[PDB]
């Protein structure tokens, strides 16, 4: 299950705030592997695709309006457990109740304020992933820090 | 809500041990907003004012005597519930109970020494306040990053 | 001519080595603009072409291969001054000359591993830019940390 | 010796606003430099005006002023050998393009009208800015234990 | 119980991916005081008897080996209730239930590669410290934050 | 070539400031491979030796007294030009002339606590290498960042 891939996009505050660096620094240092990148302007069809289970939520609108005002990076990241592990270094959706150490609880205050997406499960990672980049945005390479990461 | 404030004090093992800056850049890369800063050196009779609640404890003395020892810098930080998040920030009194991540977590062990004070909660915050500042050293300026920590 | 861009690359090594989140910060940090970004895998003869000047000399023919053996991160990035300040960044082509401070001078040994391309000028960051990306892959947003870093 | 040099630095407000007030501390404190005095004001015109005496003539002088007036500023005393000079050089030039990486100036900015922070060009205009921004009792001495690992 | 002592040991993978320094400056900055500390490279029969209550476990041959793959940064840090700490420090076993701020939470994904080992009780620390060091390879100095971490 | 190598210790100040994670950080990010490492409380008669081409000058007597005074860490590390390119990280002998961004020029004020020695040529270090250590404290281990760093 090494294969396994996640899609994370930081959010218009997190280029706005200049967290960009430090965000994919996060995951370099956790030893995921890059395998997509490109910072985008999305439009407001594909988010609310992309935001599809809540858009019963009364916020969805909102969401929605925000994550198109302004750049965002997508991102994909391959690794063992890369799904759950990316939400855990993530934290809660709401950063009050993300501890330190996680990037809401370092970083942020307010859940429509919460710097990043990611993927809550395999399945919504393939969908998201399918639905932000074409197959020939993925790359493959060969990775020589996984004989370090891996057993 | 927005305008909730806190009390923060490096302690003098703090200053002593050059982890001002650090304290500072932990809350300000949280996203909440500095509206009062002063290095002092409090006396006895403010701190005995400041634990008053823990006058009954067998520490008190000592805890006084300390905090009166050397400079500490006090500080006043502006956001949405910033006084329970400074908290979890700080992390648990005892430094062996604050997990990995939280300053104590990351920078002490005792909990004599645990390098800064955080007010409990509002009401307590709004005393705190009151009793080392001035209301003319509390400053109120226009944040340009409120757009992306805020809805 | 603060809406004057260069065209960044970290090279091969530096996604290797996992430094694409410390060279981004780096920019950020500085105060530039993020305006475009990708991971690729560029071909032999974009390389070629981005090297055109650069074709007589001995180092040329495996500068290429191996620009092409593995992912880049193309970015682009806004501000005053920035190609030169990029270079300046950077630091000199031959890490052994490139003091501390600079990315070559805290990273890098050796000329053919210096982790990053800049844009020399600003005629070869137009020509670079153009060469890389497409149009609509360069974005503008409203960057709230403007009034800040210029007059 | 001359360890009990001080100097007078101060976060502009750019500095403030983009939160870098920790990141220029740690950099005096990680050198070895005794923080003997500090607060966070709002100056007046009036004090920016007589703070900036020598600079009266230079064309900028005005939204200088103005903008050192516009918004909060960390004022704050440092202490150690050679504190004036060696302040100045981990600051960096005035104009962030002449500033080399490694420089407070230099990592973090772009423009001379908003570079971050203000530190004393000299012993004398220090002491003058020191009495300018600061009562005598808001300087503390304190004992300072990191001291025998600084100096002889 | 300030006198307490643990053994830490930074494996193979911590060396290679280039995290000793990273390691050091955590237990530093947690107030943890520096007693002894060698690059050795470990022999097999010297890994088997550190790890012996394991001897029945499957992984055990390849444990071995691995610790004996390359060199190893062999530790001991002085502080009170250093051995409990140091384990909380560097997080669980498994990097998978490790949160983010411990080292395995930050820096690794699997078991098998999970970057530092520390001693599990102060009995198993007094015979892992006299298994890898000569008591002449532990020093005692003064530590002048002593002052600044205990009442 | 690659294969020369440098004597580093860090001196007693850099041991009581906690800045031995800090200074092996920088050298790790640079490229080097770390051969040998200890921390160890060096004689008055070794330090004479070491510091012997100086025992005309008038600071000789308390440079070795203080270079005694407390636990050093002796390093030694391997790479092309690693003996010059040291120095340069460490900066002037005199930290007010060491520009920030070097080791002193960062973390230093005075010339007798000056945080790190590192050998002045190749011939120096032999020596140096020599008398701080046994031909079998040096290790030599396969290093996976090689293809990194290196042609
Ligand atoms: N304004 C607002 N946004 C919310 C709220 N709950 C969730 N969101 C936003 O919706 C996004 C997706 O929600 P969800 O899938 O439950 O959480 P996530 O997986 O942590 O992002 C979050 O990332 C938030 O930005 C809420 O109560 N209010
Ligand atoms: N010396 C000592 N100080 C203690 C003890 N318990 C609490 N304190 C101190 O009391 C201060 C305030 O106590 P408390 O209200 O429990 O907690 P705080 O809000 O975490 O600071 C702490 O910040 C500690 O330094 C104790 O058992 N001994
Ligand atoms: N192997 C090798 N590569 C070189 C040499 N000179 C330049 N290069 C490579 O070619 C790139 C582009 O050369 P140039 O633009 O002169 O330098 P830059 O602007 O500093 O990148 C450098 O960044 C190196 O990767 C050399 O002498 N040998
Ligand atoms: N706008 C503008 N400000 C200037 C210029 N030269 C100097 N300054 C400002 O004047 C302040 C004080 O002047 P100076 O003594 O030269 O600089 P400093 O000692 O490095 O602060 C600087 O810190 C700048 O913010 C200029 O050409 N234009
Ligand atoms: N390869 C492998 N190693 C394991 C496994 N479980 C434990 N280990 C190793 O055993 C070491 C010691 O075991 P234990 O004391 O249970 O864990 P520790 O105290 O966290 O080191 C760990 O540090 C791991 O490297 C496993 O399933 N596979
Ligand atoms: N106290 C004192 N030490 C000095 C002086 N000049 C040199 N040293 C010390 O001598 C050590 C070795 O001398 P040198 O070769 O000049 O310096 P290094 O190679 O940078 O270590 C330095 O690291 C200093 O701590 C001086 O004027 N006073």
């Amino acid at each position: 299950g090494a294969h396994e891939r996640t899609f994370l996009a930081v959010k218009p505050d997190g280029v706005q705030r200049r967290l960009v660096g430090e965000i994919v620094r996060r995951f370099e240092r956790k030893g995921f592997k890059l395998v997509a990148l490109k910072l985008v302007q999305a439009s407001e069809e594909l988010l609310r695709e992309h935001y599809a289970e809540l858009r019963e939520r009364p916020f969805y609108g909102r969401l929605v309006k925000y994550m198109a005002s302004g750049p965002v990076v997508a991102m994909v990241w391959q690794g063992l457990d890369v799904v759950r592990t990316s939400r855990a270094l993530i934290g809660a959706t709401n950063p009050a109740d993300a501890p330190p150490g996680t990037i809401r609880g370092d970083f942020c205050i307010e859940v429509g304020k919460n710097l990043i997406h990611g993927s809550d499960s395999v399945e919504s990672a393939r969908r998201e992933i399918a639905l932000w980049f074409r197959a020939d945005e993925l790359l493959c390479w060969e990775d020589s820090a996984g004989h370090w990461l891996y057993e």
